[PDB]
């Protein structure tokens, strides 16, 4: 049960130890298509790939690479596609993913800019009348409206598949206060972000997998599906004491490599999942709480 272990893990001072045999137990899968000569330009660190087993296709023709895994969690019900930060040569193919997989939301968990250095292309217009179009992929892209929150904020887009003239609402989620290699400031500010992204409807299995990224894809973003799929898995039980955390991350490691990059990420995980579950449980007023908590204002 995940409160007297996190208590237990705590006593003993072992988080680092709890983390390190997470690590020496996930598995490890090939990588075959991310590692060829042609898609070297199409990853952003040499050490962090898809599994080719998990990986999403493009439906190009030319070269369905992308970095990007599908983590699709059978018994809780969610997929979720995982993937790095868009490179300058790789926003049209992170638009045609999302077109593709009918995703209706996509959650930012890093800044373009992260110590000093661009850990993801500006894939995104900033402005409404400045749309991009993505030439290779035949899609356009319009900020509609956004909603700037003090350290999150939502904007809602419009893509355009230009060849059929069809257009989608995509919502974007943007965390813009999660530290690389770090946690959020409290678990009530990820809840309050969580239950924002929730909230939208893009979990909704009647669309596609929500894509998640930050950097590389597999710290900040294991962190969220993480906690995500945790509390979705005792709300189904209604049990909080079904749920086995460290499982559920092996699990998820089988979709994609290093997904949670540090032992405190693990600890915040299960801070994050603990609070939650008084929400889960009946306790509809610790909602409004993790807003005030949050200062979003
Ligand atoms: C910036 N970065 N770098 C890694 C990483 C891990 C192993 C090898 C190379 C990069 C993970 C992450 N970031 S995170 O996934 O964006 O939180
Ligand atoms: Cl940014
Ligand atoms: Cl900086
Ligand atoms: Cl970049
Ligand atoms: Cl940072
Ligand atoms: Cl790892
Ligand atoms: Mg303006």
């Amino acid at each position: 049960e995940m409160e007297k272990e996190f208590e237990q893990i705590d006593k003993s001072g072992s988080w680092a130890a709890i983390y390190q045999d997470i690590r020496h137990e996930a598995s490890d899968f090939p990588c075959r298509v991310a590692k060829l000569p042609k898609n070297k330009n199409r990853n952003r660190y040499r050490d962090v790939s898809p599994f080719d087993h998990s990986r999403i296709k493009l439906h190009q023709e030319d070269n369905d690479y992308i970095n990007a895994s599908l983590i699709k969690m059978e018994e809780a019900q969610r997929s979720y596609i995982l993937t790095q930060g868009p490179l300058p040569n790789t926003c049209g193919h992170f638009w045609e993913m999302v077109w593709e997989q009918k995703s209706r939301g996509v959650v930012m968990l890093n800044r373009v800019m992260e110590k000093g250095s661009l850990k993801c292309a500006q894939y995104w217009p900033q402005k409404e009348e400045k749309e991009m179009i993505f030439e290779d992929t035949n899609l356009k892209l319009t900020l509609i409206s956004e909603d700037i929150k003090s350290y999150y904020t939502v904007r809602q887009l419009e893509l355009e598949n230009l060849t059929t003239q069809e257009t989608r609402e995509i919502l974007h989620f943007h965390y813009t206060t999660w530290p690389d290699f770090g946690v959020p400031e409290s678990p009530a500010s990820f809840l309050n972000f969580l239950f924002k992204v929730r909230e939208s409807g893009s979990l909704s299995p009647e669309h596609g997998p929500v894509v998640v990224h930050c950097s590389a894809g597999i710290g900040r973003s294991g962190t969220f599906c993480l906690a995500d799929t945790c509390l979705l898995l005792m709300d189904k039980r209604k049990d909080p004491s079904s749920v086995d955390i460290k499982k559920v991350l092996l699990e998820m490691r089988k979709f994609r490599m290093g997904l949670i990059q540090t032992a405190d990420q693990l600890r915040f995980s299960y801070l994050a999942v603990i609070e939650g579950a008084k929400f889960i449980m009946g306790d509809s007023s610790v909602q409004d709480q993790w807003k005030e908590l949050s200062h979003e204002d």
